[PDB]
């Protein structure tokens, strides 16, 4: 049968289905950290950058 399709589905439906401990929330907080703090920072080094160009 499709158990590799039925694989991708269970994983992604797994936050409710098979989740560990809060996966997402954890994993979500941890990526907005990390994702913001680079676009911050790549935001203030692209802003220094066009002043000091």
């Amino acid at each position: 049968a499709m158990e590799k399709v039925q694989y991708l589905t269970r994983s992604a439906i797994r936050r409710a289905s098979t989740i560990e401990m809060p996966q997402q929330a954890r994993q979500n907080l941890q990526n907005l950290f990390i994702n913001f703090a680079l676009i911050l920072i790549f935001l203030l080094l692209i802003a220094i950058i066009v002043m000091l160009l």
